[PDB]
């Protein structure tokens, strides 16, 4: 006969305890695969089942193609310009399309995507080779390689080794990622509006520096540019721009700031995602020597040492394809994609969703659904193979590492080639070992905009059999 306390507020688990994406997924046992939390005025819906997710992303994909406002995203996107963090509409549709259309200047020519990639991988391998017998962090050499790839695709410039501008990019990259969100993007409680903090101030200084740096390349490129040379991304965007004076409906959408941010998004997305996945891949091979050995045998049997690996090679290095697929399952780069938002009054699984409501797909939930996968916690590349190991299969519909629909990733083709190639070249040539202290990388992860792995070292060695075939 004692009374319930008045309740001003309720949350279903602790903030800043454990990973968000896993917290949400544990909740699916009591509350089912779809539920909502209310923050002040803002309502957020979380979706943990492939069918409900495919509804959000494909079937009613335009209804949910929105992105919410966040004070952090604002600053990194110079107030919702660019692609990723721009809302649905005029500006987004064009720049998305333009960047997608650029991926075609590399279908097959002097600058075939596979060539640009390989030349930068050749360099990575030569730099790696001098560290023969040593334990190292590979984060930066890889970062360089994929920075040059993304540079070549953007500007047709790359950097010489030792170019200081690389270390500057690295610094502001680490900064922006660090301050963009504490953990995940999805912030149950908005602490940054509650307690005095320096977070937005920090982030403006890093982005100011990124902006300064891309502004230099932009002005200076105005000289090189010619309307009868479309070889790279800035040319796609400037060609579209002077295609906006007739007697101009697309000129407002392509100011220098709009162009800045778009390149920024591609420059960033291009570097940080794939470096993380490479780091994640080595980490998994270090914990799984049996898979590593079977990767050596496969590359030996099928490529051998007579030449260097090729895009065509994905048709015979099947276990390598399956490993990548399984790193993308088990540690998805974006475990909750990026937040969607209802453009209009709509529904999911026939529940009402109001215009402007935040919608998150829990990719991690999909990728660990125990009804959809055998032993979802486990690193099992075999799961993407038929039992005899002679062909790739799709064991589950509950698999969307690159998302789906209108907000899907535009960099999948680039990402996929890059990752297979980097891993292929690295295996052909290097023994990759636990460094001389028995320290194995933690596989827990660090959720930010990208799902990162704690930094770690590998003992790098030139392969017996690679030196053999050098006589
Ligand atoms: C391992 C590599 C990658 C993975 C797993 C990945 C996955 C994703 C996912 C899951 C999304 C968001 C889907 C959503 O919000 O519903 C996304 C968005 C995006 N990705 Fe990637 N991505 C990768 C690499 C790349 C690369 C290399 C690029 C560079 C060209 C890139 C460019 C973008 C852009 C611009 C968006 C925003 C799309 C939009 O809002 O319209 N991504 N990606
Ligand atoms: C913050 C950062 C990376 C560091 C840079 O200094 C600033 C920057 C620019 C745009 C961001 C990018 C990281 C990844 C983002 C968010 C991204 N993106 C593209 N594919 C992704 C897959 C998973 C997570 C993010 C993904 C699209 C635009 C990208």
């Amino acid at each position: 006969s004692l009374l319930s306390l008045p309740l001003v507020g309720s949350l279903p688990f602790l903030p800043r305890h454990g990973h968000m994406h896993n917290n949400f997924f544990k909740l699916q046992k009591k509350y089912g695969p779809i539920y909502s939390v209310r923050m002040g005025t803002k309502t957020t819906v979380i979706v943990g089942h492939h069918q409900l997710a495919k509804e959000v992303l494909i079937k009613k994909g335009k209804d949910f193609s929105g992105r919410p406002q966040m004070a952090t995203l604002d600053i990194a996107s110079n107030n919702r310009k660019g692609i990723a963090f721009a809302d649905s509409g005029a500006h987004w549709q064009l720049h998305r399309r333009l960047a997608m259309a650029t991926f075609a200047l590399f279908k097959d020519g002097d600058q075939k995507l596979e060539k640009i990639i390989c030349q930068e991988i050749s360099t990575l391998c030569d730099m790696l080779a001098t560290h023969n017998g040593q334990s190292i962090d590979i984060s930066f050499p890889v970062f360089v390689a994929v920075t040059n790839v993304i540079s070549l695709i953007c500007f047709n410039t790359s950097y010489k080794n030792g170019d200081p501008e690389l270390n500057v990019i690295q610094n502001y990259n680490e900064g922006i990622i660090d301050n963009l969100s504490k953990d995940s993007l999805v912030d149950l409680v908005p602490w940054l509006k509650i307690f005095p903090n320096k977070t937005l101030e920090k982030l403006k200084s890093h982005v100011k520096i990124r902006n300064d740096l891309l502004n230099k390349i932009l002005e200076n490129y105005k000289e090189k540019f010619r309307s009868d040379s479309i070889t790279n991304m800035l040319d796609t965007l400037m060609q579209a721009k002077m295609n906006s004076d007739n007697g101009d409906q697309d000129s407002e959408l392509l100011s220098d700031n709009h162009i800045l941010t778009t390149i920024g998004d591609i420059f960033g997305a291009g570097v940080e995602t794939t470096t993380s996945v490479v780091k994640w891949t080595l980490a998994f091979l270090l914990h799984n020597p049996q898979v590593k050995k079977k990767l050596y045998e496969e590359i030996d049997q099928n490529v051998g040492f007579s030449r260097t690996p090729t895009i065509s090679d994905r048709n015979r290095l099947l276990l390598l394809e399956a490993t990548i697929r399984e790193v993308l399952r088990l540690r998805p780069v974006a475990p909750m994609l990026i937040p969607h938002k209802a453009n209009v009054d709509s529904s999911i699984g026939e529940f009402a969703v109001d215009k402007g409501t935040e919608v998150i797909i829990n990719l991690w939930a999909l990728h660990h659904n125990e009804k959809e996968w055998h032993q979802p916690d486990q690193f099992m590349p075999e799961r993407f193979l038929n039992p005899a190991g002679t062909q790739l299969i799709s064991p589950s519909v509950s698999y969307l590492p690159f998302g789906a629909g209108p907000r899907s990733c535009i960099g999948e083709i680039l990402a996929r080639q890059e990752l297979f190639l980097i891993m292929a070249w690295l295996l052909q040539r290097f023994d990759l070992e636990v460094p001389d202290d028995g320290q194995l990388p933690s596989l827990e992860g660090i959720p930010k905009v990208v799902f990162l792995i704690d930094s770690f070292k590998v003992k790098i060695k030139v392969r017996q059999a690679w030196r053999e075939a050098q006589a």
